[PDB]
Order: C-alpha cells, then structure tokens, then sequence
C-alpha cells in the first residue's frame, strides 16, 4: 500500500527519468487540497483540475516515447543474434576450430540470456507505469470528490499503446522458444532455468543465517579485541620490542578494514542507484551483497586476534612464538586459492581471474574492473611493505634458536637496498603500464597519457627521497641537492592527484552546474554536504599519503615508525570515500545512452 | 514458482484440511506419468484422466460446501454485531455507567475488528484455491500434453460458486462502513488503521536489524563464558568455599535457560502450525517472534557472565563483592517492571496482567495463558528457593564488616523451620485452588476435581519429608515411620502426573491410534519418533524431579546433595520444553475439528 517506496525500488536507476513522477503528483494534489478557496473554490478546482490532468497528457506521452524507442532497438538485436546463431550452425554444420567454436556457441548462449533479461526489464516498465497511473488517478478522485479521475484513466491510459501494445510477450516467447530448441537441444527445464530472471536491484533481500553469522562473528571479535587491550597493558614485557610485530601484524588490519570498508560502499551504490554490477560486469542474477562481505571481514578478523593473543600468552611451550603470525597469513592464502567448489568459490574465481590480468596488463584489453582494482592496490602497498619486512625478517634478523625469537639491524625494515622503493613503485608502475595501453588501444593521448603523467610522478619522488637519505647517511656533499630535488617532486605529486581525481574522476567543478556549486548537475547521493566534506578530506590526506611514501626510504628515530602505522589505516578510508563518487561518475554516462543491460558480442 | 511451499504457508492451519490437496495429484500426475504402459497407452490414459478428472469434482464439491457454511455463520455474526452496536447507541442516547459503557464501546470495537479479520481468512481462502486448480490443471495438460484441463477448468472452477460469489467483498465494505461511521466518529484513516490485517502466520519475517542484534549478543556471552572457565580454574582459591556463590547464580542460569528454550518452541508451534496465538488470545496482528526471546536471552546471559566475572575478579576494590549479584536481579527486576513505553512495553504488560491474575487464583475465572504459566512457573521453583537462601544468607550469614565476605550455618539454605518446603508448595498451591475454581465453575468433578488430587499428592510427599529429616534430625523414634509414609506419596505422586501428562495432557495412547501405535490418530508434528522419544524422557525425568524436592528438606547432609540439586535444576526445564510441544498440540487438535481461526469475543452489556 506504499507504492511510493514500491516504485522507488522497483525502477531501472538508468531509466529513471521514464517512469511516472508519483511523489511530484502528490505534492500537487495534497498542494491544491491543502490550498483552497474555502464560485471562488468552485472555479479554483476548475483551474486545479486542468494543470493536473495537463501534466497527466506530457507523463504518458513520455512513457510511449520511451517505449517505443526500446522495443525497435529489441526487434534489432533479436535480428542480430537470429543471424549469428544461424551462421553459427550453418558453419559448424558446413564444417582449434572445436575450442573457438566451442566459445562461439557459449558466446550465443550469454548474448540470448542478456536479450531476454532486457525483454524483462521493458515488461516491468509497462506493468509498474499503468500501476502508478491508477493509483494517483485513484488519489485525484479521492481527493478532489470527482470522478474525472476515472474517465481520464479509461479514455487515456486503459488505450495507450504503453499499456495496449502486445509485442515483448511475443518476443520473449520467440527468443526461449530458439533457446530450447537450438542451444539446449530440447530442455526447456535447462532453457528456463539459464534465461529466467530472479529479483534483482534493492529489491531482494539476504539469508537471515548470513545477517546472524555477520552479527555472530562481530560478536566474537569487539570482545577477542578488549582482551588484546588488557593482556597488552599486562602480560608483556618492556624487556623486548614490539616493533617486529606491529609490522608483520599491521599488515592484517589494513587487509580487514578495507573488506569492512569495501561492503560498505556495496552498501551505498545499491541504495542510492549506482548499478555497480553493470560497471564491474558483474552476473545480473547471481551477485554478493554487503552482508557477505561484513561475514568475511568478521571471520578474519577473529582469526587476527587469536593468532597475536596467542603471541602476548603462550597457549602452548612446544610451538615457537614465530609459527602463529605465520599460520594466519598462510590460512588467508588458501581462504582464496582453495580449489574446492566451497565458500564463494565463483567469487573468489572471478577475483583470481581478474589479478592475474591485472598482473600481466600489457598482455590485456583493460575494463573498469581491471583498472579499478589496480588502484585499489594502489592504496594497499603498506601491506606489501608489511609482507616484505616480514619476508628479510625471518630470514636476516630471526634466531630460530631462541624459542622466544619472533618478538625481540632493521635492514629488513629499511631500503638500505631500495627494496622498500622498488616494492612501493608496483602498484603505480601497473596503473602507468595499463594507461599506455589504453592510448595505443584509443589512439587517444587525452586523457591515456596525460593520466600516465599522474603515475610517473610518484617514480621520481620515491628515487630523490630514497637517494638523499642514503647520501646523507654516508655524509656526502649531494644531500641538501637531493632533499631539494626530493622536496620540488613531492608537491608536484600531491596536486597532479587531486586535481586529477577531483575533476577527472569524481567530476565535479562543472561548467553546467547551476544549485550545486562547485558540484556537477546531476548528483545521484542525496545530500549536497557529503561532496563537500568529501572534497576536503581527498585534499587534507592527498598530502598526508605522499609523506606515507617518503617515510619508506629518512626518519632514523622510532618516530617515523609511529607515522607510518597511524597513516596506512587512513589512506584506507580515503579509497573509500574515493570508490563512491567514482563509480557514480561512471554511472551517470549509463544513465544518458539508456544502457541497463551489457552489450554481449559473439566470436566469428 | 513454488505453489506447493506457498500453499503450505498461506493456509488458515484450522482449515489445512478445506484446502485442494495440490501435493497429492501432482503425486498421480508423475504416477500416471512415470508409469506409462508403452492402443494400449491410449486406453491407459483413458482411465487415468478419468480417476484423475473425477478427483478434482470432489474436491471443489468439498470448498463449495466448507465455503456456503462459513458465509452462514458471517452473515449471522454480522446481525449479532449489529444488533449490540445498534442497542449500545440506543443505550448511551436514551440514557459507572460511562465506564461500563467505555468497555461496551471498547467490546464493541474488537467484535467488528475480530470479525473483519474472519471475512479477509475467507477471502484468501477462495483466492489460493482456484490459484492451486489453474496451476495444477496446466501440469495436467503439460504432463498429458492435452486440452482438457483447460477445457475442465472454464466448464466448472470458473463457473464454481466459491469463485463466483461477490458477497464476501460487500460485507467486508459494509463493516468497514460501519466501524468509520459510528465507532470513529468518521476518520477512514483511524478506522482501516484499526480494521486492517497485515501478513500473519509463517509467512511474515523478522527485520535483520533483530536476527544481528539476536547473533551479537549470542557471539559476547559464548567468549565471556570461556573466560569465566579459565578464570575459575586459575584466579579462584580454595581456602573459601564456592557453595552461597553456587546458590544464588544458580537461579539466573534457568531464567535465562527457560526464555531461550522457549523460544525454540515459539519456533516449532508456528513452523508446524499450532496457532499459539489463538490457544493464548494475543493480538492476531501484532504479536511477538522467535528471534525476540533468542534476543532478550543474550542480553540476560552476558548481564549474567558480566556479574559473575567481576566477582572472581575485583574490578573495583571500593565495591564489596555482595553488590555485583544483587545489582544484577535489581536490574532483571526493573526491566520487567519499566513503566516506560520502551522494550516491548505492550509484551511486558501482557506477563504483568496474566502474572497477577495467575497470583490472585480463585478471585478471577481460568484460560489456557492463566493456567499455563502457573504450571511453567511449577517447574521454576530452584528459582523461588535460590531467591530464599540468597535473602537469609545476606541476613543472618552476611559479614558486612569483611568487604570479602559474599563468598566464604547453612540454616538459610535448609529447611530448619520449613521455608524451604512451604515456599517449595507455593506453586502447587496455585495451580490446585485453579482447579476447584474450575469445577465450581464447570458443575463437573472430571477432569476438574481429579487434577486437584495430583496436585495435593506433592504437599504430602514434601510434608512427610521434612517430618522423617526432621523427627531423624532429633534422632527420635519416629525416623523409620516418617521414612516409609514419605518414600509410599514420592512414588504415589511421580505416577499421578506421569499418567496424567502421558494421556490426559498430550493425549496419546488413543484407541483411535491406527499407524500411529500408542499416538493419538492425527500427529501435528512430523515425525512419530519425537513423540515415542519424549514419552520416555517424560517417564525418566519425572521419577528424578520427586527426588529434587525431597532433598530439600534436611536430607542429603553432604556436599553430594548439592551436587544433585545444581544437577536436576536444568533437567527440569528441559522436561517443561518437551511437554510445552505436546500440551499446545493437543489443544490445537480441538480447534481444527470445530474450523475456528479466529476468537469469540462478545460484548458488555
Ligand atoms: C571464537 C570465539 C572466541 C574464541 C576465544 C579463544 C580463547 C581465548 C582465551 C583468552 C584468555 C586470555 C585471558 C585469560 C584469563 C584467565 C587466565 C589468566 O589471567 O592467566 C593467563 C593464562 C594462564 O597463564 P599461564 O599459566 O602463565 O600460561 C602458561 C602458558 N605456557 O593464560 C593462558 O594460558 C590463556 C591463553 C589463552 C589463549 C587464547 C588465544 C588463542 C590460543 C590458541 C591459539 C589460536 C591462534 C593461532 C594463530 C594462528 C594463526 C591464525
Ligand atoms: C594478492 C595480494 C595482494 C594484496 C592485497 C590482498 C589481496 C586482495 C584483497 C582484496 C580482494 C578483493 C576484494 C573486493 C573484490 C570485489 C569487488 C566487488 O565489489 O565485486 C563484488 C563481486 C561479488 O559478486 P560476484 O560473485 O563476483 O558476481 C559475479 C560472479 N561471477 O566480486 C567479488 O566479491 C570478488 C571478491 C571475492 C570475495 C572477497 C574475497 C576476499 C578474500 C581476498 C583475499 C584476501 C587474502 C589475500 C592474501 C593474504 C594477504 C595477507
Ligand atoms: C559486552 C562486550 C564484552 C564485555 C567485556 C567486559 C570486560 C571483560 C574483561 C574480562 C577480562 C578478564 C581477563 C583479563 C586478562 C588480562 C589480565 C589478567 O589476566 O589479569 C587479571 C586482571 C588484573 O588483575 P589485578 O591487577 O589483580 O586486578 C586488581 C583489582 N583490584 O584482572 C582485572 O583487573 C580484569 C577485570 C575484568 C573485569 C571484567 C568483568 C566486568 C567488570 C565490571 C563489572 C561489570 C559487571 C557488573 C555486574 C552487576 C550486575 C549485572
Ligand atoms: C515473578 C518471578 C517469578 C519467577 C520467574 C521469573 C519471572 C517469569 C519469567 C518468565 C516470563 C514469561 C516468559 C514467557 C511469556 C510469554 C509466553 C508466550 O509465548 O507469549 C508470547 C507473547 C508475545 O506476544 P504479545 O506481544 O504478548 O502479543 C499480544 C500483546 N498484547 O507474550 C510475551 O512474550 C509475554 C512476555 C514478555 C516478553 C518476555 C519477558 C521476559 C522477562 C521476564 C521476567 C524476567 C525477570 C523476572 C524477575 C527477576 C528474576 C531473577
Ligand atoms: O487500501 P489500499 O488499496 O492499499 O490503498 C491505500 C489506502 O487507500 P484506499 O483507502 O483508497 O484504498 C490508504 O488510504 P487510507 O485507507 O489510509 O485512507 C492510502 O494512504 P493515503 O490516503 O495517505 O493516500 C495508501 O497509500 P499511501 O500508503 O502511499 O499513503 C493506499 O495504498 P497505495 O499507495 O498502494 O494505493
Ligand atoms: O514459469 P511459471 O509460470 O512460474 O511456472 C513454473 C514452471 O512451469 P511453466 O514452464 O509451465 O510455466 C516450472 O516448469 P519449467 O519451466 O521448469 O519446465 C514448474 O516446474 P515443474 O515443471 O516441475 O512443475 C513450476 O512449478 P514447481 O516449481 O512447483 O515445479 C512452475 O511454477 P508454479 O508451481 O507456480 O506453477
Ligand atoms: C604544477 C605541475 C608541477 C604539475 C601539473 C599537473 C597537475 C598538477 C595539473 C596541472 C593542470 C591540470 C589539468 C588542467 C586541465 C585539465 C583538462 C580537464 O578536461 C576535462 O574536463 C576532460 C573531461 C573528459 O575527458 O571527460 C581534465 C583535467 C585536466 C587534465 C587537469 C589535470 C591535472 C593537471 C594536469
Ligand atoms: C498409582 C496410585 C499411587 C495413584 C493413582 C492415581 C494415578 C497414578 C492414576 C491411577 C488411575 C489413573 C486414571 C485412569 C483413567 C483415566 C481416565 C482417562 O479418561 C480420559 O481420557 C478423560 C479425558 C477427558 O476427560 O477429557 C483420563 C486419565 C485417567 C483419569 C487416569 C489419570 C491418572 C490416574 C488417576
Ligand atoms: C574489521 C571489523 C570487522 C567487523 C565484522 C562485522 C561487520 C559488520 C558490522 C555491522 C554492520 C553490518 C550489519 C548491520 C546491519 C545490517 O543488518 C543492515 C542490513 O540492511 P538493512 O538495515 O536495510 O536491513 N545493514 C545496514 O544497515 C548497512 C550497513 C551498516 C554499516 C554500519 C557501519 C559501521
Ligand atoms: C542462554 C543462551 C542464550 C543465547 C542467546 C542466543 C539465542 C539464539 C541462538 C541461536 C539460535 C537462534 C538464531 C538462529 C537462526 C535464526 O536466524 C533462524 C531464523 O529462522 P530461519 O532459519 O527459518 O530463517 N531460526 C531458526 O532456524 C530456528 C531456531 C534455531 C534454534 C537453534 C537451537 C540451538
Ligand atoms: C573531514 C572528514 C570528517 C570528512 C568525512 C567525510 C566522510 C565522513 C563522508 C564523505 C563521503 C560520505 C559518504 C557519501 C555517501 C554515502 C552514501 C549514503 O547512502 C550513506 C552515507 C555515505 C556513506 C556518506 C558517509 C559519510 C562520508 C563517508
Ligand atoms: C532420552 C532423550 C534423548 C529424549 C530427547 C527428546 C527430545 C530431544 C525430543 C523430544 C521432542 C522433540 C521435539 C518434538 C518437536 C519438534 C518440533 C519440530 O518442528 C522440530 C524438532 C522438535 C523441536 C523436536 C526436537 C527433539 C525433541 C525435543
Ligand atoms: C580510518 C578508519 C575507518 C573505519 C571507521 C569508519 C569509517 C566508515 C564510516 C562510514 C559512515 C557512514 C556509513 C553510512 C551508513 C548508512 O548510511 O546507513
Ligand atoms: C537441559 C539443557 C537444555 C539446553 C540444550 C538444548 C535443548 C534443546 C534442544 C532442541 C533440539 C531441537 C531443535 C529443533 C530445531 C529445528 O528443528 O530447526
């Protein structure tokens, strides 16, 4: 009975300028009837009455527009695959050639289920306009005492072609029907089942066992985390450092607050409209929601703080402290690599594909997907530094003799041989190497390679902080040049990022931009304040994540060492608020060519 | 997609049995179907169509009828209703009395809202039941791959009286009419607010927000439970005893035991189909779930752990010891009795009424709710000695000079002066003076006069108990004697209500039993092994509970004694969870046979 909020999650978010404006007519109808003349109401409501059944006429007008425009474009595809399908045979049946073929036949089959879906999506939009439609001219009649309401709805509506047309049933039968008996072969159990389409959007709610789970697992964790505290403040010594383990151990924080951080964006582009799972190409049908991800962050993170609980006690005599640091990041290892068909195993598989691509760019074509989760990795390099002094650590400065070696010069730690340079010049050198590629693939050198300019930056500043300190460490006379140098490539970094990612990623500072200032015209979140408050926390910490970098190669005091372990958790939220309002930019150019479904193309 | 699952979700459980059997002939669809005698197939399915097409007349003869009958009974509920209303205005505008008449409106008010809800139960009835034909009869034709299920269907079901008939709809508008033009005063909004059925039964779930909150709280008390182990195997010392302590954390442990096994139960009633909300009148459209008392038991449980944890830690050294358990049944207490309108307020005031009604017996009349706490609180009486002890001992063997001095004679946990034997037959005392009330009620001395004698049996046992402790206690002669009359009513009670709940509770051993051997002809939950199962854990739990109460009269001199009661106390409740299944099952089976889905209420005149 709130179709309001029915409709509000029930509509294609590319398409939502096509559907009926509900709240706008009942602001109006409530406005005229909270408004009134109390002949003078008589000929106000003869005023009332025409505006409203006057903006009723421009609605529908709109929705057959629209509707006649995407049954054309579905008569076209469906010539198009009709074709593809039947050249396909008649090669294969006419007829290396078997694995190509093969994946000419798979190609087929995703481009049939991708038109069908479409076919769907166009029914639901008749189905859910004529709804509005009586249900507003219902309110009008209910409102108003008349019942223009119902003669309007019965002479207008009831015959508009929007609502009259029987086209897309034909369709969508003709397009199951090809699928049954040339794909499957005679399996409308098998057809149906790979072309029928469950709730989708914001529509369709989670387990109540994964909602428990999440809830459990949290549990579990805010209490194994006031125990660390505690056993912190009591049970360890000042005898020994603690400086060998916050780096091994910072690591794992960093891994878990970005899977928390990540489904809370998930969180955010499926309630505000952001269709995440047409950007990334991701099943329209069969997708993860935020809930598996806070699961996964939960299990984690109660696995962390066992494994150091178990380093400040020592639940068993016989296992070296030195074995439970490496028995967490060995469990997280298979968690992802685990061959078995068990915890998301076509999930993880989608992000096992996507590394290795992203690991070998020049070799690829580069999707939003791909170049995304490079700067993703961009973000986590911390936990590569992590991993790498842990790596030098256990095998230059650990004394298997001493039981009690893990928790005890800082070579390991330290770019003596610019280890900590090179290993922080690899997720910057993938995203330089993945631009040039999209040149040479555009012929474009705006913006593929003036955004490659952004990544060379970081090069120089790494190599100058890294080479004046080891100067000044052997006293040489080229210390001050190099600082200078170091300095100069610093800020040139901090502002060829923000700039670039406040206008050229975000999108905002727009010439057509007239209520939000400083904003683009169209902003999908509601409130204005977040773009604003946003744009100051990417400028306060995009000079504060260049220090973050400098600091690997220049601070001999533990000083430095304090610096880097309360910045990494930082540049985490700052990816964060940095993923929102760049998939939103992206969405908003689906949102002008019409575009809810993907674009399958077949292999000749 | 699913039409089995959504008919097994959407029927009125009273009526499951008015309900087009849709399983059943998808079963002869895929008999016939599977069994294809491959002239001869085209006589086979000449005779299976036959079988299968003269079932289906049948069954829509029977929702015809089972239809005609309830629209009888609607038309005359309406008169009735109408007539009062219409008397009641008659009443007030020919004429204490406005708060007797403020009831008669009130009375009134829930007649015409109870009998909305009854006109919408038909309504959906009609609706599931030619959805169940049109899309069993196309798995018909898409099995046969013929035309005469469709044929069948627009010759008989959609000419059929119950979905033809349009009176149903009328009667729904005239109430509605009816309810906004007299009782309202004339506000639509007031009035469908009131009048109007939201989803109810098994097809309504929880917000997440309570199956988190349920899972949170669940996740703190499982780790501070493990802590409170290795905490009493390390920080504890032995040269004081752990036994006052033992006593007074006892009783929580099963308060909070009790809401979470109940719970489970709320969870069963409602996934087999037992209409608890019926069996204990609570508000058809507003009443409580599972997930709400799995909430409130976590909550309870970490207060609990919390409490007991500061007390084998000193997390202050300014607050004595004996204030960690007494702050936690203080705040029990408070979030009982919260006069505000917050966390679950409405809920909270039904347990506060029914408490006081169950705890003033023979001044007010006895219902299912009434009667049914006071024997859940007949299993919850560790919980009244445990409360005992605890108020002697911070009042005769409390040192308040020694700050330590919660956790070190023993007269506040014995039955010295009968304290623990008087309180020990508060809630047997309750439930007997019901009983005669219901027979002066009721005319009738079966069952009413003889339930009275199982539980008078428990006086004599407990009786006789203190009298062998206590005689033996003085060492006089009179050990033996008092020894023998005690041990004969133990035995005589523990087969009075083991018979009683074993055949006039739960109701099996039936001489309809058919299949179901020793069971009662028609089972609501699915399988019989439940059933035989709890019959001997009904029978070895209740010759083990006649003893928890003998022990508390100067008995078991040793700590072993202990041992047995902290052992038996969460037994016990473990016995009332099983015998909750059975005991709201039966009553069901009574409300099935006379088709009633909705409450009788009727008016004040
Ligand atoms: C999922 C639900 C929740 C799971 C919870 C898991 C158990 C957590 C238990 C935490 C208990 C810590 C606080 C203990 C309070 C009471 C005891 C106390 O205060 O004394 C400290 C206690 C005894 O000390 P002591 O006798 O000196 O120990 C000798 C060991 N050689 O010290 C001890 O001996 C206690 C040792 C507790 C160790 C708990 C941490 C995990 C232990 C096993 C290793 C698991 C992690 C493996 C990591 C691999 C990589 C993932
Ligand atoms: C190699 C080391 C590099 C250093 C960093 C550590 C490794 C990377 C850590 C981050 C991993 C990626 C997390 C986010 C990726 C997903 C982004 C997204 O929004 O996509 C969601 C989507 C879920 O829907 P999906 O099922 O894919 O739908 C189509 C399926 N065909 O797709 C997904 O959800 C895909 C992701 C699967 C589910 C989450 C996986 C969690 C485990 C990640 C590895 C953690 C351990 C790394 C190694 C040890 C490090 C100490
Ligand atoms: C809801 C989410 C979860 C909530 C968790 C709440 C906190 C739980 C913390 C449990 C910690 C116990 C184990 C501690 C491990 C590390 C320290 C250790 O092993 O040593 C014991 C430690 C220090 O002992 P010590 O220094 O002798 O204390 C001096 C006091 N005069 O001993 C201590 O000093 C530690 C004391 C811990 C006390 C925790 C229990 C609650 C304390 C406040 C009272 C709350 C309950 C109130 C009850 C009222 C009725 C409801
Ligand atoms: C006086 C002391 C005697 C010794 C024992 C302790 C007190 C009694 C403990 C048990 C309390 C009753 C628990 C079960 C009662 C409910 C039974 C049931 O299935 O009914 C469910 C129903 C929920 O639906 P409802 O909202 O009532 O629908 C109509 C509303 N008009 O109605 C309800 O849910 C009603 C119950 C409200 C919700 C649960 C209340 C939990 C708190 C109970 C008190 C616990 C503390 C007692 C005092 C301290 C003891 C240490
Ligand atoms: O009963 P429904 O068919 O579901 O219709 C209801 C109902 O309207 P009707 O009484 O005309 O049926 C509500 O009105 P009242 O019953 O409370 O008088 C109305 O609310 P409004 O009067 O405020 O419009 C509500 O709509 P909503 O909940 O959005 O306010 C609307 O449900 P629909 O929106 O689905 O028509
Ligand atoms: O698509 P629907 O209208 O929701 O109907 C489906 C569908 O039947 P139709 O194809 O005739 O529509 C299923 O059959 P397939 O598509 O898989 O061939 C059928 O399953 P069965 O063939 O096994 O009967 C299923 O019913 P169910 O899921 O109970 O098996 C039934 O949905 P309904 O039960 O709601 O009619
Ligand atoms: C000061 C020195 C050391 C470094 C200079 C690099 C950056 C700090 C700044 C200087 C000028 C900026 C550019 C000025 C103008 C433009 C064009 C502007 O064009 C668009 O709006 C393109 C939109 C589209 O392609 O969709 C995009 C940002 C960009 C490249 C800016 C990106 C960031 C730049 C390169
Ligand atoms: C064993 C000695 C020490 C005590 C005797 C009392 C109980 C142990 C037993 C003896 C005979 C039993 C009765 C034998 C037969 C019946 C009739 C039987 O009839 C019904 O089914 C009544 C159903 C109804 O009234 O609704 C119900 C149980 C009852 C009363 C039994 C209840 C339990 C009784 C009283
Ligand atoms: C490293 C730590 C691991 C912890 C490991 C646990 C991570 C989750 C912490 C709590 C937030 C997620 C669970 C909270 C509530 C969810 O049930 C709802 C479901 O949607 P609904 O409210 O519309 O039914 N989710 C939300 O409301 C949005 C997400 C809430 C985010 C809260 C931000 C703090
Ligand atoms: C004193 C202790 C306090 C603990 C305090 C926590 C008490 C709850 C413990 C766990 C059981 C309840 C929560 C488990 C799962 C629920 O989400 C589902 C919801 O129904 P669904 O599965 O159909 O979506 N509930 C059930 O499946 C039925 C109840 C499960 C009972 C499990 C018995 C152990
Ligand atoms: C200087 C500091 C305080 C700036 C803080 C900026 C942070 C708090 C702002 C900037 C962007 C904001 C987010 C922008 C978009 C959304 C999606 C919306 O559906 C929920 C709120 C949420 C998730 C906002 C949360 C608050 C937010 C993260
Ligand atoms: C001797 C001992 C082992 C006997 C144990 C008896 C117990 C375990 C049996 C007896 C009655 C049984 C219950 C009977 C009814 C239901 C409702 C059903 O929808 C879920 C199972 C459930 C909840 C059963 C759980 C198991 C049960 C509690
Ligand atoms: C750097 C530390 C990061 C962790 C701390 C929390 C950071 C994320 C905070 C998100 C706040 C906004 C959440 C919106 C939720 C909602 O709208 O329901
Ligand atoms: C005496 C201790 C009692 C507590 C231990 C658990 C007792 C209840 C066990 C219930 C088991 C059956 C639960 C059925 C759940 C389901 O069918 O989904």
């Amino acid at each position: 009975m709130k179709f309001a909020e029915h409709l509000s999650a029930h509509i294609t978010p590319e398409w939502r300028k096509q559907y009926i404006q509900y709240e706008a007519f009942k602001d109006m109808l409530y406005s005229a009837q909270d408004q009134a003349p109390s002949d003078t109401v008589k000929r106000y409501f003869a005023k009332f009455e025409e505006k409203f059944f006057q903006t009723c006429e421009k609605e529908l007008a709109k929705i057959n527009t629209f509707y006649s425009e995407k049954l054309a474009e579905a008569q076209r595809r469906f010539a198009t695959l009709q074709n593809e399908l039947q050249s396909s045979l008649d090669a294969q049946k006419e007829s290396h050639e078997e694995r190509v073929q093969h994946r000419n036949i798979k190609d087929l089959k995703l481009a049939f289920s991708e038109f069908y879906l479409s076919l769907i999506l166009l029914q639901n939009y008749q189905n859910l306009n004529f709804t509005g439609f009586r249900k507003i001219l219902k309110k009008h009649d209910k409102i108003l005492e008349t019942s223009r309401g119902a003669d309007w709805r019965v002479a207008h509506v009831e015959v508009a072609p929007f609502y009259t047309c029987k086209k897309i049933n034909q369709l969508i039968s003709e397009t199951e029907a090809v699928v049954t008996n040339e794909l499957e072969d005679g399996d409308r159990q098998k057809a149906m089942k790979r072309l029928r389409v469950p709730p989708l959007g914001a529509a369709q709610p989670a387990p109540a066992w994964t909602t428990f789970r999440v809830g459990l697992f949290c549990g579990i964790f805010i209490v194994l985390n006031i125990t660390l505290v505690l056993a912190a403040v009591f049970k360890l010594e000042t005898d020994r450092s603690i400086w060998p383990l916050i780096r091994i151990y910072r690591g794992g924080f960093l891994l878990i607050e970005f899977l928390f951080l990540l489904g809370i964006n998930t969180y955010g582009w499926r309630q505000a409209g952001v269709n995440h799972v047409l950007i990334f190409e991701l099943n329209p049908r069969s997708n993860l929601s935020h809930q598996h991800l806070f699961e996964i962050a939960g299990f984690l993170g109660i696995l962390w703080c066992l494994s150091l609980l178990a380093c400040f006690f020592a639940p068993i005599s016989v296992i070296p402290t030195y074995v439970y640091p490496l028995a967490l990041y060995g469990f997280m290892v298979f968690f992802l690599i685990n061959p078995t068909k068990t915890f998301y195993y076509k999930s993880r598989f989608w992000l096992l594909k996507l590394l290795f691509r992203v690991f070998t760019a020049p070799f690829h074509k580069v999707g939003f997907a791909d170049f995304w989760l490079a700067d993703q990795l961009n973000s986590l390099s911390v936990i590569l530094m992590d991993l790498e002094y842990m790596i030098c650590f256990y095998s230059l400065e650990l004394k298997w003799d001493e039981s009690k070696g893990l928790l005890p010069s800082g070579i390991c730690h330290k770019y003596t041989y610019g280890v900590r340079a090179i290993v922080q010049c690899i997720p910057a050198w993938l995203r330089f190497i993945q631009c040039l590629r999209r040149y040479r693939d555009t012929k474009r050198a705006f913006p593929h390679l003036v955004n490659a300019g952004k990544y060379s930056t970081t090069f120089f500043m790494v190599t100058f902080a890294a080479l004046y300190s080891t100067h000044k460490e052997r006293g040489h006379s080229d210390t001050m040049v190099f600082f200078y140098l170091w300095i100069v490539f610093y800020i040139i970094s901090s502002c060829y990022t923000l700039i670039w990612d406040l206008k050229m990623d975000w999108g905002l500072f727009d010439k057509n931009a007239g209520e939000n200032t400083f904003l683009r015209e169209e902003i999908v979140y509601p409130q204005k304040a977040y773009y604003y408050c946003a744009i100051i926390e990417d400028v306060i910490l995009r000079f504060a994540w260049t220090i973050q970098i400098s600091i690997t190669s220049t601070l001999l005091p533990h000083s430095g060492d304090i610096i880097a372990t309360v910045f990494a958790p930082l540049e985490v939220f700052r990816r964060f608020v940095w993923n929102f309002f760049r998939l939103e930019n992206e969405h908003l150019n689906n949102c002008g060519a019409a575009r809810a479904v993907r674009d399958i193309s077949v292999a000749p």
